[PDB]
């Protein structure tokens, strides 16, 4: 006999799917054919009296169902994915305006609808009744208004606004629901009991919440390579701390369960695997959508048992006149909240103004957590307190609000959303949408290509595979700023592909450049979106407070400033790059350059927040760069180890050992920040590519010491013209470069970073200083005096390499066109390769350069030829006038070998052979 | 009250997690640490009586469980994750083996229990009571069994071997547990009643699995985009199958839930998304674990409570003498099954040897369905047939049975492994092993370039990084043959990455290679592990059984000949790869030359098969190739709309409907074959790369009809040294080409193939025929006469790319050391250049061959400088000498500007600037 509860189970879930699947695309939910059918049912089973053999047996035991057993089993169920799902970047941005709308908004909403179900219903309710009613039927699902929004298409602030409040409605209506269900039940009669019961029931509930949180999250980092007991133990944890809170400490067990939901979205994004975050939101999305399916079909049947009772609430008319009362009432209440909230709600987070309120008002969906909470008062009704007459008519109540909400809501928002004209995509929205489509199509006929070339098979149909995917300036400022923040998009893309950013940094980044391209008609405000993320409020940690350990110190400070060093140094490198982009694209044009000195303006603040870094913890970004560069390449592992998964190249115990000794690692890594050990001037010696030529005797007069390697910022390095006194190690920092004498045309981004000696070729050549160095960071420099290095000159293998370095310095120097937007470790590469070649010239002779290759003058003069005579100084950067050079004096020479379409889309977009092309891989013809 | 059993459910979580992760790597299963902590806790609340709180409330509420509910409730559970990641392939390898172990495999063991214990307990029980013991405790579990093979390291074989007879004896076990235990309440008295219980129990169990899992399957075809509901779907219709078979139908629900998992597993694969597979399992396999560890739990506590009573089962010594002794009649019943089954189990599917069989043996784990079926036995005793001190023994017999296999067994069996030296990895898989490692050192390298270049940040530190990445001959033939096969490997993995064959595909593929990389010391037997997979049956679909649709007749061709089609193509494809790799990596020696031909000779099966598809089903591989294309296409554009949604960069309504479009395409897919339209004789010349010089008017002489295209395999295309008669299209097919004339040394793969028009420089020229065509397939080739080619001689637009024409099929013929490699759409790529230059040059004049480009002569005479006076030929391709060419008669040239390293790897892996590049990007110096 208690097996049909399973059979009422499995034809629930059945009858839910397929109204999910039937109602898709309709504006109609398909949990009001969930109620709909469960009320046929229960008239069935109950009101008709006909025999449903097992279906009705099942329909009966869960008819029996424990109202407090029914709240264990299905709020936190139903709840803890709307939790837990919450992003937490966009509600710490409308934080104000979502307790706004949680606390007092249902407060006021309660005080509404008790009063007026108080006033006018003509069952003679108390106040406690009233408003438990007002309190119960004031809660907003969460779950609803999600499903309603990912279809409405609203802007990402009003959606994430009226989700926040919805998920925060449930917290503070169950609170209340609570309170006035004790009152009902005879207790909390003093104000003294009532504060004590709401002290109890809100603060230990999410004290609770928030210790089992931290017990978890801990536990999580302790779990290293476990995807399923990551996810039990969720299951575990949440329906533990229900149990806790509800039945040992007396506290809300609901509360409890929403605490750790948002203490696992805040500090558990990290705790469990990356490979596991969407199995485990799979699970949790489809824990709530089953929960909603029970808690509608039961609802609908035990609407259905009581409202055809011997009392007949169904034939009473009273019922339907104050149903619809009730509707309206709580459209009024809604429109009562937001209304005297407005004032407020227009001025913090998010602004609302007047057309985002009326969404607001209308987008008062009821589901199932009202559901669920009259449905346990009517299943704990017929006592004293609670008469069963009044439990099945809240039951009744809630389940025709519920209904009613999402037809004339759910089904009319979309509509009231397109009214108004607040479904229109922006054109930089949609200029972007359209690039999109037109990469996919990209990508479409190159995966056409790489399989075209089949001899076994044939050839492919390429109208098929279309009808597969077959749904796919220059003067304006405003366009131009467009263009930049397209430009800063897709840099922000290319680093989240390469691994320098996490997907949480990417979304914030991506979500400032957005905000940012509304405004592309004033100034670039790109950095006013990421101005809350980065912030750098005190340092007491060097006050003694905490220098005892100087151990905890660098683990606060790393946690404490990781996510904001990471945007900072994006949206510096994003910028650098878009700006050199934006140069290329327009060349010269003075909009261009207002636009970038716009950019270099307002990438001021993160450069005083990492210098601030610098100062006051110099190891913090040492850590926070090497936790990067390690996730990362971790991640790169874990992609190799998935294909290696897929592709079953390997023994399943190898290749287990292997995805577990990547994934330990990555637990250890989001467990605690990389140890790096702080380097002293002797090992910074010794990383600097200069070491090599330095001799190790050289390189211990006491370990180098007396001298201190950091520099503040804006101290010069040396003058540009003075005398050669010696030349600077650059181990970390920047330093900027200035010389009028030098051709810097278009100089962009003059700079030069860690793993950089700088001063090499005046010592070499006694040339006075070519650039004035000062520097732009805290820069940790060593100077060696020109005496140690010319004395290295004896040897002819060091010569080369310091003439080599030389060459770099002034690749990045004389030429910057092409060489300040490269790596001083690929210009390492370009310039150590064998095919690189340097010269010592006789008088007379001849320099080849030539086709696909550069040269560049070092110590020497030189004569063109078909030019008039013109004496070219030492540095000289000989590049090919034609696509020559007569050895003037002794000379020195060595020559080498020598997403980004956003920001140009529309603009950076035959013969009889290339048809014939066209022909042989295609179909007919395609405009590729 | 009932809240409690939320309690007990939490708790239980709990314990299971912090048993499954405090006994990792530990040999020992969780699940005794569970039964041990659920016998304490039942003990303390039933024997020392103990005041447990609310943990005893929902302690005695789950003891107080429906037997029947139990079942219901946790079985599908437990056993739905087993039968569905159920791998097909290897099963259907092994099956013979599986049927064989697992029904008379459980009849001889349940034989040999029930007698044993029938003839020596002393409980006086009948021969109905004992042979329901017997069959219950003969189930051996699928999850124990699977968690102990995930670190047992054997091997493949073996592995499958086990885990399949596993699954499947819970089936047969369970089967005879309801036949005996009908038996003992009274039923199935006659032999008759015995026949047709068997019937409906197990046939009418499975015919309803494969209705529920037909209907759930043609739904989730109609399920789009929804990984929730596709679960929930999975979940619905599991626990509707078990209700419909166990008190519907009155079969057996736990044979129905297990043959719809299998249904699942086998035509389901592209039911489910893809990304939606990894979340279905994961959910699951949780489910097993939650079920699995609840089962032991209550298990635990229910034999605590029964065998703590007022009898003290627990105090009487025959329980625990013949505990033991029931153990050692586990262990003599399946050393009687597998030697019994031995002589047939040597001979089919896997060999089976001596070794293989004491794994067999020893692996005899006693898990949850055994505990749930005695759970069941217990919780429904105490009734006139089953005592209650029957059904109290039952459970403690079959508790501490399942105790001692696990701790007996589990733990020992590694052991036992590593005895008989069964543990070893061998030479070939050791070598791959230690490749993966190298390249996942390489990529993590490359990472750390990737991320070196940070003026923000600065830099990262190497040692840390490494520290948490600190766990990673041309004359014999085997090592050879090993090199070939380890071609093999990286083309299968490289088509895989590319998306030309499916992870099914690859894993088939792969498993073939590892099967034939064991012997190398004979004959390459790649080809041997496919051959169950490639087969032709009958095509009796030509005998007007199916010729009236025409229309069906195709799409189980299709169905029927898709996997098989994709296996031969893939290894034709692979072994042509690793031919012509081979052939570079060995140069020309003789050992090489006989590998290359021992693959030609072997890949003969999978040509003769393409063969039989072409000429029966002359529309199949159309429709497969254009399947397999546009399948890669979608899943390329679905990575794409993954890191879209990841950037956050598209509004999610956009996003939203482009991965609804991408998903939709998908699924239609994978329902239904590609509808490609056959291509008449007008549109395969139209879609001919040579049609653009082929004017319309000279396209529609009836739409050229009167020709069929179709030419068999050995029908000559044209002989050697005849005249220019015409030339010939290739739309689909492949021809061989053979000339002693020519210069065709080591023309490894001398092919044309769809797309190729063949013949055009000798009717441009009139020179003889320079090759031999012969067809090498069914080749669709059309034949237009050389007037209609010479008449289109009147423009030069037209001239310029007839000749282009004729370079793309020297290319491929004079010069085949580079471009037979290559497909005829990159060659026409490279052709059809600008930078390409086709020219008529007047003699006395010279030809710029140059560097990093290469040259052909079409028709002319030339003589170079330096060497003897030579007249070489027209067809020249004419390459430097050095890195000269005098025109001689009027002349005709046309100058173009011209995963692998497995084969070849501890093979084909300083200064003092490149020891300071180092030392720039690294720390000190790594050796990259
Ligand atoms: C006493 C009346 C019946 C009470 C039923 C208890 C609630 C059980 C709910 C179980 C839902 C299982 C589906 C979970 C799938 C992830
Ligand atoms: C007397 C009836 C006892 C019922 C006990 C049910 C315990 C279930 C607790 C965990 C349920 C989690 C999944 C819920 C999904 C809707
Ligand atoms: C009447 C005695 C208690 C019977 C309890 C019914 C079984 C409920 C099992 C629910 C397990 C929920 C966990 C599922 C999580 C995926
Ligand atoms: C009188 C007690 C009724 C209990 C009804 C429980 C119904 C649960 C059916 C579905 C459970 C699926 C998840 C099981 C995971 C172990």
């Amino acid at each position: 006999s208690p097996v049909d509860a399973v059979l009422f189970v499995g034809m629930s879930l059945v009858l839910g799917i397929a109204s999910r699947h039937l109602l898709r695309g309709t504006r109609v939910p398909y949990t009001v054919a969930l109620l709909v059918i469960g009320i046929a049912l229960g008239s069935l089973e109950y009101g008709a009296k006909h025999n449903l053999g097992k279906i009705g047996h099942g329909i009966r035991i869960w008819n029996e169902i424990d109202p407090e057993l029914l709240l264990a089993v299905f709020l936190p169920a139903l709840l803890f994915e709307s939790s837990f799902s919450m992003e937490v970047h966009q509600i710490k941005r409308c934080l104000g305006q979502m307790v706004l709308l949680a606390v007092p908004g249902v407060l006021i909403s309660t005080a509404c609808l008790g009063s007026l179900v108080k006033v006018t219903f003509p069952y003679e309710w108390d106040w406690k009744t009233s408003l438990l009613l007002g309190g119960l039927l004031s809660a907003t699902d969460p779950v609803a208004v999600v499903a309603l929004l990912k279809e409405l298409g609203a802007s990402k602030k009003l959606s994430t606004i009226i989700e926040g409040e919805s998920l925060m409605n449930d917290g503070t209506a169950i609170v209340v629901f609570q309170l006035f269900l004790k009152m009902a039940m005879g207790q909390n009669s003093d104000w003294s009991s009532i504060i004590k019961f709401l002290l109890k029931v809100a603060l230990g509930a999410v004290g609770i919440g928030l210790a089992f949180g931290i017990a978890s999250v801990i536990w999580l980092k302790f779990i290293f390579n476990d995807t399923v007991i990551e996810i039990t133990l969720t299951i575990a944890v949440s329906y533990f701390a229900y149990y806790t809170a509800q039945e040992w400490a007396g506290a809300s067990g609901v509360l409890t369960v929403m605490t750790l939901g948002m203490f696992y979205a805040a500090f558990a994004r990290t705790a469990f695997k990356g490979d596991s975050q969407k199995s485990l939101h799979h699970f949790w999305e489809m824990v709530a959508y089953i929960a909603n399916t029970l808690i509608f079909i039961l609802s609908g049947v035990v609407i259905a048992e009581g409202i055809l009772d011997s009392d007949k609430i169904a034939y009473q008319g009273n019922s339907w006149r104050f149903l619809f009362l009730l509707y309206v009432y709580i459209q009024l209440s809604r429109v009562v909240v937001v209304g005297v909230l407005y004032p407020l709600l227009c001025r913090f987070g998010y602004g609302l103004d007047w057309k985002e309120s009326i969404i607001l008002v209308w987008s008062g969906l009821r589901g199932a957590v009202a559901l669920a909470l009259s449905l346990s008062v009517k299943q704990s009704s017929g006592n004293s307190h609670i008469s069963k007459e009044t439990g099945t008519l809240f039951l009744f109540f809630t389940g025709g609000i519920v209904f009613l909400t999402l037809i004339v809501n759910g089904s009319t928002t979309q509509f009231v959303l397109r009214l108004l004209r607040m479904d229109i995509l922006p054109a930089p929205k949609k200029r972007i949408l359209e690039y999109t489509k037109y990469e996919m199509l990209n990508k479409a006929l190159r995966a056409f290509q790489d399989l075209g070339d089949d001899e076994e098979l044939g050839p492919a149909d390429w109208p098929t595979v279309e009808s597969y995917i077959s749904s796919l300036d220059p003067k304006s400022l405003k366009d131009i700023r467009m263009r930049f923040l397209n430009g800063v998009q897709a840099t922000y893309w290319e680093m989240l592909d390469e691994g320098r950013i996490s997907e949480v940094t990417a979304n914030i980044l991506m979500q400032s450049v957005d905000e940012a391209l509304d405004q592309v008609s004033t100034t670039l405000c790109d950095w006013r979106g990421l101005k809350p993320h980065v912030n750098f409020p005190n340092y007491y940690n060097f006050l003694h407070s905490k220098v005892v350990p100087r151990k905890l110190v660098t683990y606060f400070a790393v946690e404490r400033l990781e996510s904001a060093c990471y945007i900072s140094a994006a949206f510096l490198r994003a910028h650098t790059i878009a700006r050199q982009q934006l140069y290329d694209f327009l060349g010269e044009s003075n909009i261009g350059s207002i636009v970038i000195n716009e950019s270099e303006k307002e990438g001021e603040e993160a450069k005083k927040f990492l210098e601030k870094v610098r100062s006051s913890f110099p190891q913090v970004l040492r850590v926070v760069k090497t936790k990067q560069v390690t996730y990362s390449v971790l991640n790169h592992l874990l992609g190799y180890i998935e294909n290696l998964e897929k592709v079953g190249l390997l023994e399943e115990k190898e290749i287990a050992h292997l995805h577990d000794a990547v994934q330990t690692g990555l637990k250890k890594l989001l467990r605690n920040p990389p140890i790096v050990k702080l380097p002293k001037l002797s090992d910074m010696i010794t990383s600097h590519p200069l070491s090599v030529a330095l001799p190790p005797a050289f390189c211990e007069p006491l370990k180098h010491s007396k001298k201190e390697p950091m520099k503040l910022r804006g101290v010069t390095l040396y003058k540009e013209g003075s005398k050669p006194t010696g030349v600077w190690l650059i181990f970390d920092g920047i330093v900027k470069w200035k010389s009028k004498i030098l051709s810097n045309n278009h100089s962009l981004h003059p700079t030069f970073s860690h793993g950089s000696t700088l001063g090499l070729y005046e010592v070499l050549t006694g040339k006075p200083y070519l650039c004035d160095l000062i520097t732009d960071s805290m820069v940790l420099c060593f100077f060696i005096d020109s005496e140690k290095i010319l004395s290295l000159q004896s040897d002819s293998t060091i010569d080369d390499f310091l003439w080599q370095e030389s060459a770099l310095v002034l690749l990045k120097l004389l030429r910057p066109q092409i060489f300040e937007s490269v790596a001083m470790q690929e210009l390492r590469a370009l310039v150590s390769t064998e095919s690189s070649k340097l010269t010592t010239y006789v008088t007379g002779e001849s320099i080849e350069i030539d086709c696909n290759s550069i040269g560049l003058l070092l110590e020497g003069f030189v004569k063109p030829v078909g030019i008039k005579e013109e004496l070219i100084s030492s540095p000289a950067a000989l590049s090919p006038s034609n696509g020559q050079y007569i050895v003037e004096t002794r000379a020195r020479a060595i020559i080498f070998n020598i997403h980004r379409g956003l920001m140009s889309w529309p603009e950076n977009i035959l013969s009889l052979s290339e048809r014939a092309m066209q022909l042989s891989i295609f179909g007919s013809m395609v405009n590729v």
